[PDB]
């Protein structure tokens, strides 16, 4: 099955990410808010790209019941950073560092060709990422840093009642999605792709 192989897949590129100095320090509670901040920034830059090819490769009609548009992160985010940064300022101030630019780069590239599977990919990667371990990012920026909670919608899915509930139906649907070998092939080296792009975000994060 596909999210068997796909998790297995990618498994060593999730240990890396898990693992980067960035993510590492900042969840074992030796950063800040401000860290926290701009973390949340460049992730609103890719998010708003992943988004927008969400869009695109939805509207064509490919992997219509996985592209949830419950899942989107781009609002609820942008409320977020009005919340940590104290107005709307943060717009016209905010740079996508050079692994931010190469992600968004391969986010229009997947966009605008119609990239079904490689936007499949992308979509698992970040958003079973966000159902997942960024349940345990929210709770700990709390928690180390007194983040409010108001600040912390990017981690909260409206409108999902059960998390666990809703990942094993992602991935039911990941199993039902019909795909040529080569399409197949291409979304599983796509995944690992999107993993590696999230961990060069962390390092420009750490300098
Ligand atoms: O579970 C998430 C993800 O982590 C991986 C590799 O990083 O497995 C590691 O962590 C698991 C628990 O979270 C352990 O059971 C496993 O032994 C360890 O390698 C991936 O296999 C997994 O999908």
């Amino acid at each position: 099955g596909l999210a068997v192989e796909l998790k297995q897949s990618t498994a060593q590129a999730h240990e890396k990410a898990e693992h980067s100095t960035f993510m590492s320090d900042l969840l074992k509670g030796r950063l800040g808010v401000a860290e926290f901040t701009r973390l949340q920034e460049q992730a609103w830059l890719f998010y708003t790209a992943l988004e927008q090819a969400v869009d695109a490769v939805r509207a064509s009609g490919f992997a219509e019941s996985l592209l949830d548009p419950a899942l989107n992160r781009a609002e609820v985010l942008a409320r977020d950073l009005d919340k940590l940064n104290g107005s709307s300022e943060w717009r016209s101030r905010i740079t996508a560092s050079p692994a931010v630019i190469d992600y968004v780069n391969r986010l229009e590239e997947i966009r605008d060709n119609v990239d079904g599977p490689a936007l499949v990919a992308h979509h698992y990667v970040r958003y079973l990422g966000d159902l997942s371990g960024g349940q345990v990012i929210a709770r700990m920026m709390q928690r180390h840093y007194g983040v409010d909670p108001e600040a912390l919608g990017f981690y909260h899915f409206e409108g999902i009642a059960k998390l666990k509930v809703y990942k094993d139906e992602y991935r039911e649907k990941l199993n039902n999605l019909e795909l040529s070998d080569e399409q197949r092939e291409h979304l599983l080296k796509e995944a690992t792709d999107a993993f590696v792009f999230n961990h060069q975000v962390f390092a420009d994060l750490g300098k």
